[PDB]
């Protein structure tokens, strides 16, 4: 796959599009605010009313999901994943028309059909890297977050146009696109938050985090030495990769990473990690994460909970506090 | 353990005292500019070179490491650990008189004891936690970078006093000290960049890599998903903790987070954290250091090599340059 920018968008297909944005949290607000500005017309679809209220303050006219849905040619699906199914059968489905295009950030719903959009109907996707704050701010900068896009269905023949024009729309064609599909985009995105990014992350930080206290280190020590100084590294290798990373600490410290990275991440981590990719494909995981919801998110409400009580939060919470 | 700040630094201890940095590289220029801004007296000792002329033209009354520690009450050290000890005794050891402080931002050698000072000289410690450009730039904009302070010597009971001084002196109680041992600050430093900020960090982004383009995924997109996305979420953390990152990301996201974290991150893993750590405690990986040192490098040469060869590191370079 080869990056593109704003060069490569073709056909400007957004032209003459009343858009609907459906939701108005961290990726409603980015998109709808970031079209605005580049000239589309938008209007916002969201139940009343905290998210309601701040979208009509910002200025735009602010319907019902269903009112909103009939007003357009293409609704983009900005709720929480959990709650597409739901509120696109009561209220989206019964206002789409032949020609339409329906579009998400995240192929969850599509890839895994909870939701099946009629034949007639495009399917397209945006995926932008990173939450809405960064989506917004990068645009009014005059920049922008990459993104991927994707297209699950094209009926019109103008499905990919239409997704890659929402991406200039939205500013990530200033900085690079990538083609992706909608099951390659699901897929490697959620194994990506779980194994590396989030859970990856933070169970690897807690587990350091836990040696050093179990072993009678203080804890605010600790704290810096496995989160606070953590910054500094992880610039390093977005801006220039291992390689940089490894040029700028200290030969003791690039010693350390080559021998002790893995003895930590074993052949056995690996193997864990395909546990959770196999979840992740087989459906399991997404099956698992919809029935929490529908059962009154139990499962989310203890580890929400549980992760409000961790000692690197507190003690965390407390440093940050005093700096 | 409190954070401290300039109102907790009870003795101006740097006071009349001639002060000699030994280096000029980032870590030893920011020290000594920030010390000068602050009201201090320093002089710059280094080997002849590139290093010595910036000095000289910094404005630095220059001179060689001897000459320096000669001319010294209060000389501190800031080389790289694998030249420290050969520099110590050849030019810093004789130059040592009773009553005077010797200072380190890092433990490695004063701690395994691969140097060790005289007995009436103070031995201390400010480790401020940033590299040098970032200690002098946040500096010159008025606050500064938090850091350790320590003593592992005390000979004239000042050595305390020296060391939180110091640390003010470069800007690092505007935001915060915290006290420790030198035992502790190196081996806390060495574990932390081990088992979680470089090791496991670069080696869990490389499984979740392998694991993506070895089940046919393409290697552009796994770049995203396990390094260039990393940015934010450790941004987020850094900010506000666990908690804000998870409050930023889906729902989708946060749940796949409490539940597979977990998988990926046993009790096993946390095991393995235990052995780097004991062959920290117990000189071990102090001792593999040295020694890979002294033979000419060889295992961090193959190291090197090997990371350069990795497909993550290709990709990536490739795309960075697609994205200015
Ligand atoms: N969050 C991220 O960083 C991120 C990154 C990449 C992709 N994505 C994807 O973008 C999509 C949305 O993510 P998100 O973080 O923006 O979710 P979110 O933070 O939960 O935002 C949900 C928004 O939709 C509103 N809402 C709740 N129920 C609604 C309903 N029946 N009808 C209309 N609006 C409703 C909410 O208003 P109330 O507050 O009043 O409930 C809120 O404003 C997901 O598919 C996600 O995978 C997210
Ligand atoms: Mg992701
Ligand atoms: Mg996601």
């Amino acid at each position: 796959v080869q990056m593109e920018y704003e060069k490569d968008v073709k056909v400007a297909a957004l032209d003459g599009k009343k858009i609907a944005v459906i939701g108005y949290g961290s990726q409603g607000h980015a998109h709808a605010q970031n079209l605005r500005d580049s000239g589309r017309d938008v209007i916002i679809g969201v139940r009343p009313g905290k998210s309601f209220d701040k979208a009509k303050e910002d200025g735009f006219d602010t319907y019902t999901v269903a009112e909103a849905t009939k007003l357009a040619d293409v609704i983009m699906i900005l709720a929480p994943d959990e709650i597409q199914q739901e509120l696109y059968e009561a209220e989206i489905a019964p206002n789409l028309e032949a020609g339409n295009a329906v579009g998400f950030a995240h192929g969850f719903n599509i890839h895994f059909e909870f939701i099946k959009v009629p034949a007639d109907v495009d399917v397209f996707m945006c995926a932008p890297k990173g939450p809405g704050h960064l989506v917004r701010r990068t645009y009014e900068e005059g920049f922008g977050v990459p993104a991927l896009y994707a297209v699950y269905q094209d009926a019109t023949g103008n499905a990919k146009n239409i997704a890659m024009d929402w991406c200039k729309g939205v500013g990530a064609a200033r900085v690079g696109l990538l083609e992706t599909t909608y099951k390659e985009e699901t897929e490697e995105d959620l194994f990506g938050e779980q194994a590396v990014l989030c859970g990856g992350l933070t169970a690897l930080i807690e587990a350091g985090f836990e040696v050093l206290t179990e072993a009678g280190y203080a804890p605010e020590l600790a704290y810096f030495e496995v989160l606070h100084e953590m910054k500094l590294i992880v610039d390093l290798i977005y801006e220039g990769g291992f390689k940089k990373m490894r040029q700028s600490i200290s030969n003791t410290a690039e010693y350390g990473d080559y021998v002790s990275g893995p003895r930590v991440i074993t052949e056995q981590v690996k193997e864990n990690m395909k546990a959770v990719l196999a979840d992740i494909q087989n459906g399991k995981f997404a099956n698992d994460f919809v029935n929490d919801y529908k059962a009154g998110r139990p499962k989310l409400t203890a580890y929400r909970e549980q992760a409000a009580n961790l000692e690197i939060e507190k003690v965390g919470a407390e440093l940050r506090k005093a700096m």
